[PDB]
């Protein structure tokens, strides 16, 4: 009824990482460690790093899913709003209803869960390229947090799960997301509110 959001490194020491993009007015995606919150513009690239301490088996996958953060909305499926689900901006793979897309991975699979109706996007887990220390997935969020009839100003969390080939849990991490016009300014405002 509600997916777990408990952080779980598991046997492979799985966790996320984020770039340090700053808070200039021009920034399109920026992560706040103090808030555990990603701020991004609509349909812009959000790089999310995957870190492990040891190599998981072939066939391991990485799934992303959004849920509402507030308990009174947690059972509602997070989906694109009535406008954006009809705006014909598909990449030829993501269903138009899905909030979260993976950019530039032809092996991405999009699931409409037959029992919970929740949306998710899953890719094969891959090792870092030679010369790199981690692997990065590029996500896009396809509605604003404010979209009426959709998220409608309700905060969401993205849950990233490391899964075996059957879909069993190997690791879990999560972060709040705000999709907004000015992520740099909103990160500064919310960090100031937190300090106050
Ligand atoms: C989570 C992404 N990922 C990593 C992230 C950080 C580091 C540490 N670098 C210093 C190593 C790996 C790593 C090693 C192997 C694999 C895989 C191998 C196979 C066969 C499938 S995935 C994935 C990996
Ligand atoms: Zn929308």
């Amino acid at each position: 009824s509600v997916p777990s959001q408990k952080t779980y490194q598991g046997s492979y020491g799985f966790r996320l990482g984020f770039l340090h993009s700053g808070t200039a007015k021009s920034v399109t995606c920026t992560y706040s460690p103090a808030l555990n919150k990603l701020f991004c513009q609509l349909a812009k690239t959000c790089p999310v790093q995957l870190w492990v301490d040891s190599t998981p088996p072939p066939g391991t996958r990485v799934r992303a899913m959004a849920i509402y953060k507030q308990s009174q909305h947690m059972t509602e499926v997070v989906r694109r709003c009535p406008h954006h689900e009809r705006c014909s901006d598909s990449d030829g793979l993501a269903p138009p209803q899905h909030l979260i897309r993976v950019e530039g991975n032809l092996r991405a699979e999009y699931l409409d869960d037959r029992n919970t109706f929740r949306h998710s996007v899953v890719v094969p887990c891959e090792p870092p390229e030679v010369g790199s220390d981690c692997t990065t997935i590029h996500y896009n969020y396809m509605c604003y947090s404010s979209c009426m009839g959709g998220m409608n100003r309700r905060p969401i969390l993205t849950i990233i799960t490391l899964e075996d080939s059957s879909g069993n849990l190997l690791g879990r991490d999560s972060f709040e997301v705000r999709v907004c016009a000015c992520p740099g300014r909103d990160r500064r405002t919310e960090e100031e509110n937190l300090r106050k």
